[PDB]
């Protein structure tokens, strides 16, 4: 019985660097069927009373390709919002800095790996098990929660995410969700 | 070196099931971009003077995947035509009567694979060595070429092939699908 978690912002809140139409297709389309789609797999099953991760750890196929995509648009709506982008500060700052030489560095690290995630996918920044952080890609509904690592941040590079307002271009893309990541929900994840 | 085959026919020719713009982006700026890259990955490697099946016969990573969907995107546009579409008459339909029971139960299937291939890939009916025919999908450039079947049809469900037209509705993009196979290739697939 999940529900689709209501989008933080208004629907039209990322223009001009994700338009409201792609908004309508990607959260009340994509993301929403995902959500009835593992409704409708689990029931009866040893799914039913699992929360979102347990059955995203647990389960493979449909079951899994659904679940994990629920999970993966919900943190990834969370990573957006208006007035935001630029350049992190404090704790997030830092840890970036260590990790990956300096923002500008993780900047283009994880422009390069989210360009390069062949097909359709996500790329991340996550806190491994070490402690230090990475960049890591997945294919179609993988997720680092399948992992040891903690996700901090993701970009959604199934074209669908992109295509009305880029087309071809996922470069430009990238380019412009830079001036949409919430760094309040990035530090959040990374002080858990 | 390899160069960019030119469309079977010009870009507003399987209108209105596939716009002129899906074609602009889809063969100038997708297809156009593979064959830019493969030509990168080659330059000055023993990839030379190899044939883009020889390539996709012994390649990996970057150059497979390149070399994969220059291969698969010129067979795609052979695969479709204006003034075509309906069924297959002659040996065609011979053997995927024979093979499927009849041509109803083969476009049912082959709508249900193309529809089911999660995230980007391609949908195919092929003939494996015995003359046995069969409807297989394959993830991002995955082909048939790397297997034993031989490639008779396909289609490309990688979202830049439908979401300018159809937006997230690829059942809608199928059914138009259809009215643009160019059986005359199919049958010359056949009787290679
Ligand atoms: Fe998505
Ligand atoms: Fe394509």
């Amino acid at each position: 019985s999940f529900e689709l978690p209501a989008l933080p912002y208004a629907k039209d809140a990322l223009a001009p660097h994700i338009s409201a139409e792609t908004i309508e297709y990607h959260y009340g389309k994509h993301h929403q069927t995902y959500v009835t789609n593992l409704n409708n797999l689990i029931k009866g099953t040893a799914f039913e009373g699992k929360s979102l991760e347990e059955i995203i750890r647990s389960s493979e196929g449909g079951v899994f390709n659904n679940a994990a995509e629920v999970w993966n648009h919900t943190f990834y709506w969370n990573c957006l919002a208006p007035n935001a982008g630029g350049e992190p500060t404090g704790k997030v700052a830092e840890a970036i800095a260590a990790s990956f030489g300096s923002f500008a560095d993780f900047k283009a690290q994880f422009t390069d790996a989210a360009i390069k995630n062949f097909g359709s996918g996500w790329t991340w920044l996550v806190k491994n098990s070490d402690g230090k952080l990475a960049i890591v890609s997945t294919s179609n509904a993988g997720t680092p929660l399948t992992t040891d690592a903690t996700p901090l941040l993701t970009v959604d590079v199934w074209e669908h995410a992109y295509y009305i307002d880029y087309r071809n271009a996922r470069p430009g893309y990238l380019e412009h969700f830079w001036a949409l990541v919430n760094w309040e929900f990035v530090a959040k994840n990374l002080a858990a």
